């Protein structure tokens, strides 16, 4: 699987049938159907003692991968019950600034989407949390293209370094607290995976406000390739499924 016209998003229902499901990801967050839940409690993003490990190019995105054998790096609170550890980031991004986003906000793409992947600590590890309906906590960020982001920036120094398909390269000592907007005003939803195997595991934490980076990051994130070395060169561009139905879910905003 992939995202070309042969291998893209409208064939992955053939090896993966849950691409049709009642709870796919992404989707559109139609503001004026969203409804602020008071019963939300505050987000806990806690991150201080995170722990990067590497970052890797897999074909598909690069992601950076973080130790998560203990509590280090958790998501609680919002809409969880209970603690959900990262285990890793990547983003989705465009050709151009305007598409590259997921999710969409009223129907507009921003130019790239952030994906910190958190799992429920009381099923043990990550491939027995992929099979519960509460298994996974995806927090979503918004990138749009004016000021650099500091904080993104040693990313962008890596990126040379991983052009292709299976390459990795050391990465600790990250801190993901740099890649967050100031607010966390969020949007909730009962989601899944947006890539295959799509599982329907994840409670979708998206926040309002994006983050701005430069014209310059995104254009490094655009020198990536989707191909492994010595092959043709496939710009790694243009990573996102689009919006998938609704169905009978509901969007609850915090704010
Ligand atoms: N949006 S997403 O489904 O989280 N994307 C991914 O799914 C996962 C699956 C497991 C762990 C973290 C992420 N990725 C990024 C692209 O390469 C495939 C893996
Ligand atoms: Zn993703």
């Amino acid at each position: 699987w992939g995202y070309g016209k042969h291998n893209g998003p409208e064939h992955w229902h053939k090896d993966f049938p849950i691409a049709k499901g009642e709870r796919q990801s992404p989707v559109d967050i139609d503001t004026h159907t969203a409804k602020y839940d008071p019963s939300l409690k505050p987000l806990s993003v806690s991150y201080d003692q995170a722990t990067s490990l590497r970052i890797l190019n897999n074909g598909h995105a690069f992601n950076v991968e973080f130790d998560d054998s203990q509590d280090k790096a958790v998501l609680k609170g919002g809409p969880l019950d209970g603690t959900y550890r990262l285990i890793q980031f990547h983003f989705h991004w465009g050709s151009l600034d305007g598409q590259g986003s997921e999710h969409t906000v009223d129907k507009k793409k921003y130019a790239a989407e952030l994906h910190l992947v958190h799992w429920n600590t009381k099923y043990g590890d990550f491939g027995k949390a992929v099979q519960q309906p509460d298994g996974l906590a995806v927090l979503g960020i918004f990138l749009k293209v004016g000021s650099a982001k500091p904080g993104l920036q040693k990313v962008v120094d890596v990126l040379d370094s991983i052009k292709t398909k299976g390459k990795s390269a050391d990465f600790t000592n990250f801190d993901p607290r740099g890649l967050l907007p100031e607010s966390l005003d969020y949007w909730t939803y009962p989601g899944s995976l947006t890539t295959p195997p799509l599982l329907e595991c994840v409670t979708w934490i998206v926040l309002k406000e994006p983050i701005s980076v430069s014209s310059e990051q995104v254009l490094k994130f655009r020198k990536l390739n989707f191909n492994g070395e010595g092959e043709p060169e496939e710009l790694m561009v243009d990573n996102w499924r689009p919006a998938q139905p609704l169905k009978n879910r509901q969007i609850k905003a915090s704010f």
